[PDB]
RNA sequence: UCUUCGGUAGUAUAGUGGUCAGUAUCCCCGCCUGUCACGCGGGAGACCGGGGUUCGAUUCCCCGCCGGAGAGCCA
């Protein structure tokens, strides 16, 4: 009877090794699935400067409004500006095309920007000054808009420009430079990698706003000169190059892992059920052994 | 003739001791390499950033530090696209949710220093901007600025009676920054979320000032009248979330060791076949009956 | 007909089998090629928050013009800075080293470095005040640069200073201080890796302008008195690393070894084609 | 034969010389390695330090208050002074009075500096002092000169310092007269954990002091004392051990080898020795 | 149990490779120590003895100073005092150019060259003597260099050069006014890679009070006095060795190579022997 | 079969003289760089340095020759960097000991030079200290000073015999140094031994004094009278040893000479198996 | 396609339900009888593979691999 509980306990032990391998990869299977659909679930970051030589001429939308546009020189290499009496106009060498269109986001209202050509050479360091005078008014607060988008000759050359102003202030952000100051926009360009197109752009910038001296002027009556430049601060674009594990690598590591360990739930099962049959089978020549040494 | 038994004497031992030297001269390498792997993979996780879309704000935390200053306006503009013009120095017009806490100071634990917490905008869509109004007459310092800091949420200072210990953590953890003296800085805000091994997410304050010169010549400001401003607003209805995730996972760690040793195991295996089977083609063939 | 048919019906799955493991290899092979392609891109950003207590004093190489110092009082423990006068020198007790160089880009301009040693601690939040001043001339507008590097004492240790300042300023950028306000410029450190991991480092600051009042010296012609407030912001330190995420070992070991599912599958269909002759043996005998 | 009984004892013979002797070079290299183990090695090393390296530099005046400091950044004729006019303070005269650690009974005073740098341009402290002409004869002044200034400023419990220091040195002493100008150097010794030790030497060299200036009419005292670097290439002294770690036992075991290789021979040569003595018998038999 | 005996086979062949990992990790372990001792040089000294030592160099810049003896009192040491201020007794081999700076390339150094004594058997010195001027300095003093031999200015050209190579090398010692500053010199020679012998001169100097009372220097200007005996009849010899040789390691290799051989050969016979548990059965 | 078993002798042949040949060259070449090793660690022994500690010193002597000063005042103030200074210029109190001995020259041979020994500090831990005030007449010593010499024993130079020996040697061995005439010399003697070979080890002294300035306003400006004072003391309270180490050990060098040996017949032994090899090739080779 | 016969050291076989899987040759070592074996004395190498019964199966049974033997269309 001793022998017909052993051939019971023994077909227990054979269905615990079988069903211990046979719940193990099944687990490892749901713990792998299940962690290759968190990595699906969120992407991670991958930054690369690719640095050029020579900048696009990019979009510069500024609103003046009320105000005139005195000179829109552009200083070619001249990283200290030639000092110039303030207040009287003069030296229009600029690239302007004043051209406008209705604002969204308000659909109402019409107003007049007059956007101009972007420095390019940023090794030379190529600049551009402004300079804007306003009749003093009522508004006590003198800030005028500007927008940027990264190619002004595309502006140049497409039919139906409205999207290049009725989107950009609802894509882009508005900025807006001083009243008797004279902002230093360094600006640069940052590029991102969306799934639908190729890529996209977007500006960042470091205003560093400096004093103006108010004498030579005598603002009686109060009359502001706003100043700007628009430099180019690295030779670097930036691009963000969203790469994901998640795609082809779940796909790739899952199929590959999942085969690849079904291996060892097999072999490590077979090996260990053929050695204790063994045992059994040594168990069973002891005692006979003994039976009929 | 002994020659194929000399050259089985040689082959077998030189050959098998050979395969079996290299089995364990790749096997540890690569156990070595991918385990050092493993632990350098564990020492740098790896970042991950998204722009998760919000169409409304919280009640954010805007608390000015004003010392001796009087407050003079709150006009939450809902949608406004500039302020309408104000006559400055005349107070009124104060419909801001605002309450003054002032205990003792985190750092050097010196004094206290009142504050005018501000309710915050709340709609971004509708450009929601909370513009103040400031004064100085009274000028001693001589050397204007004022201060503001910014926390999270409005209610959760409000429901919470941690009064003292809100402004030790905010102080703490977020900077000071001051707005300047004198003319208004346009302080577009924005949130950064950033995560925590334990699911929490501390966040904190991002913002760009964009100071604008003011032409508040109707003053009569001889006398030491310093009179500031202060405008609020969320920058993008986007927040940034930044989450570090392990990039190395043991369980594949294991399953990749175990793989490798299952291709040695079988590449020594069929190696001894194939030695066995080029060995015994010559016993098939040195002897032809 | 009856079995050689058959026999050829089964030895056409011979050529099948090995073309299937043939096409299903190089498709594998070529998902991986294109993972190895992706190896452009894989260059990923992880960064880390050394959370440092003690900080290195790091140079400040300023530029000014036709100035004159007043000022370099260093607030160990103040993180407030008393009420001063204007003009009035005092107190010069920074370490002013200068090495007046020409120019490193056009080797024709004069500059004047006057580096200062800087703030230490930011736990206590060591501010670095300073001041300068400039009798009016034709300068419609008024700006005073300056320009960081990464530690003064590896300016003061390192020889040949001239390359050391030369080369740092073209490398760097210049982001100036403005004519009359207190540009509090706060700073920070991010630590990059390079490709060997030679670490180099560039500095972030906020700068944030403040008006000042300048009814107490009534300057008549356009006096202007410059100041700034040097300090750490960072009780910690950001480190930049391009780690890449893959390596030739896990393309390698997958794919020999997804080789042993193929030859696995090889062995099914070898163990298959001989079950399915005993099957038609026993029904067509 | 009787030839059996004469070769039947060189044979042990010869297995017994080889085992005295393996016990002799065994005994022979213990003692080597006895004796290479309780005599280590030292080493010298220089290197070419270019720059500060603040040292600790102390006086012990008590009553010679201080009337000078200097910092000739490039100067080897430093220039007149007037005897006896007190300020000009320019060290950083970190004053710090503590009790004797060796008789704690002695109020003693302390006078730190900062220390000479910048040795390739020679830049060198210079002092001058004063005191009272008193009833003490062989006017003196002790002082010591520790190393790591720079360190000695951040450093908490400042007593450990001035306690401890005056027990590791022997307080070489600056005389009441005549500018007892004081060159140093360093010498970097290894211990033998693995930490390293920096003490302080220095070269003396008085040059007598003309009193046609002072005029004193009492024996008053004006004993100047002068710091520099000597040539900067510090001493690096490091204490090797000497290369026996395994190699005395891999020579043992190789003497051993070969000396059973040797006794077999032996064995295998008077075997055919035997072998030819046999044919011999045979042949003459 | 046969299968026992080829699992123990097995179990034999395992025992074979580690073999092979701890010699690898011991010719590692060798070839570190090697590193080590190459990066580590050892040094030694050995007094060798100098029956003559060669007329060595002095180089003064007295300035405004003027010698007034230069006697070498060949073994004496009575000191003869005809007046102090007086010039008289030049006896010496004595040499004075006049040199532009090396170092700040404006200042011009005149260098008053002595020879110097060779006997340290009879112990010569070379007792100077000088004289200066009453100035506002506050304490006097005269820098002093020394080169390896005076034949080497004598004989050899570009003398200009020659002084101005001599120039920081040294630590420009100095003695003092109303002093009587003596010298005992010696000379250290360190033997580098590139077989070259520098030179080094090492001293002791020892500053002894003198009497100006005879003279009535009530005025304030001093005097000098300096003597230059050499002091050991001997030089060090400074030698760097290295330690490490790699004909003196293949050897510990091979050693190691040969009882790794031996300790496999005797796992095998003890494996042949415990095949007796076979022999018993065919008993 | 005479071709083919002329090609195999040959081949044969020039493959175990080319190996004969390189053994015979390895052994030369590495028997070459053993000569060179040995005769260059012979040339160059290599020396080595390590500080002992005791905390009581022997008493060293301390041989002073003065021409025609007197001990005016001997002291032994220990522990007490501010010796009791009593009004200078005046004899008595000499708590020392002290043996007026007068010996030979070894270079003149005639002068009774005297040599008024004493015994040094012992006491480093309490950093013990002698004083010794002096005074002569110096009507004609315009560089005044007296030489003072160091030797390591006085208990050993009071029980020997020869004591003109006992100082005559130690006078040619040792430098002599003097003090200067009317400073204050402070002497902070350290002890160096050597352990050299031949069963010996010999001491040395050496010191850096440190000479500050005495003033005289406490006695009246006089004609031939110049005083001066003399300190001893010690250094550290350790002793230096510099012991020559040799590096070439013949026992080891042959140990490597018999492994390399040893190395080289079992290169010939793999030589013999090659050999065999060929034997069966050519067996091989008549078979077909 | 079907039906038998056999498969063992490197060679030839002999063994078989309970074990010096043996022998001759061949392989190694001691003797040199004129010789590197012409002759002796000691030591060494194996059940075609897989599965199943049996205390144990190289033996008993089944399935694959290898030859040789026959009918032979398997066209």
């Amino acid at each position: 009877f001793s022998r017909t509980c052993l051939k019971n306990f023994f077909s227990v032990l054979l269905i615990l090794v079988y069903l211990l391998l046979m719940g193990v990869a099944v687990f490892l299977v749901y713990q792998t699935i299940t962690d290759f659909r968190d990595k699906l679930k969120h992407p991670v970051m991958s930054v690369s400067y690719k640095e050029v030589n020579m900048y696009d001429a990019p979009g510069i939308a500024l609103y003046p409004g009320k105000a005139r546009l005195l000179s829109c020189e552009h200083h070619w290499y001249d990283h200290i500006p030639p000092l110039k009496d303030p207040g009287q106009p003069g030296e229009n060498t600029c690239v302007t095309q004043d051209i406008s269109y209705i604002d969204p986001y308000t659909n109402k209202t019409m107003k007049h920007a007059l956007i101009v050509q972007g420095p390019r050479d940023v090794r030379r360091r190529e600049l551009v000054f402004l300079q804007f005078h306003l009749n003093e008014t009522k508004q006590d607060f003198s800030a005028i808009d500007y927008l940027l988008f990264s190619s002004y000759e595309a502006f140049l050359k497409s039919h139906d420009q409205v999207k290049f102003m009725q989107d950009c202030e609802s894509s882009f952000s508005s900025w807006k430079f001083s009243g008797g100051f004279r902002t230093w926009v360094k600006m640069s360009l940052v590029k991102t990698k969306e799934e639908d197109g190729s890529q996209s752009v977007e500006f960042r910038q470091e205003t560093s706003v400096v004093n103006f001296i108010d004498r030579r002027e005598t603002p009686d009556k109060g009359d502001q000169l706003f100043f700007v430049v628009f430099e180019w601060k690295d030779p670097y674009i930036q691009e963000i190059q969203d790469i994901i594990t998640a795609n082809p690598w779940s796909m790739i590591a899952l199929l590959c892992s999942v085969f690849l360990v079904l291996f060892k739930a097999a072999d490590f099962a077979k090996l260990s059920v053929k050695w204790m049959i063994k045992v059994r089978r040594r168990h069973l020549k002891k005692r006979a052994r003994e039976l009929n040494h």
